[PDB]
């Protein structure tokens, strides 16, 4: 159930060789989805944004104040299927502001997503968001 | 040591939802590299081609006749580090025409690659090459 998440920054040279910088951090696979491998360019999405990107992105979604979106178009899990329908290979939720979403995401689900749904919080959520907020271009790799 | 490889074709709709088609096939992780997760757009590369692509591609390389390239610029493994230096997250070798490369690739290597090096052959190699030869655009996901 523990997800290892690596976030990669990269730059190429005149030589055409890449320079990379990697950050590791920890989250949990939701029972909502598959406990599998995923890797792709990060696309930061507002949660309301899930009420076009090239196939295979990893959505990063910071859940809002539950009393900021008291009447949500879809449930957290529905949002994640919506993301996958639109080409996401993985969804990471930052559930810091909305910890209650954990209970909904570790409900087992008959008919669960075929792709991973990871949640982070705490320090790991901060390190993730520090990068995705800074760099326009990053790559996430999810495992374990 | 067994690698599960999925090759994904995809098409989007006017709605912005993707239609996908997936093929599974089997290979082996080389000891040359890490027995880890990898996922990315496939880039078919001629082996001589490894004597610019966006970070995170999966190289697919059909090894040539050993008596076609009797004096190779680099070893099979060197070619794979070269691929990774140029942004590959994974290398798949089709070692059908050159089975001898297996012995070189299952040498343990102090200082092994940090990314996976998979080899396929037989029927699995055929299914892989059938797709990468047909579709300009595919995505590989490697695991297990």
């Amino acid at each position: 159930e523990t997800a290892f998440v690596e976030v990669v920054l990269f730059e190429s040279s005149p030589s055409g060789d890449y320079t990379t910088h990697t950050t590791g951090l920890t989250g949990r696979f939701s029972r909502a989805g598959a406990m599998l491998c995923a890797e792709g360019e990060i696309v930061q999405m507002h949660p309301l944004g899930l009420c076009l990107y090239e196939y295979g992105w990893v959505g990063v979604v910071k859940l809002e104040q539950p009393e900021l979106d008291p009447k949500p178009c879809l449930t957290v899990l529905g949002k994640a299927k919506r993301a996958v329908q639109r080409g996401a290979t993985a969804v990471i939720f930052d559930v810091s502001e909305n910890p209650e979403a954990i209970d909904q995401l570790n409900q087992g689900s008959e008919d669960p997503l075929k792709r991973p749904v990871v949640y982070v919080k705490g320090a790991d959520a901060i390190k993730l968001m520090n990068i995705v907020n800074k760099q326009k271009v990053a790559r996430a790799r999810i495992q374990h």
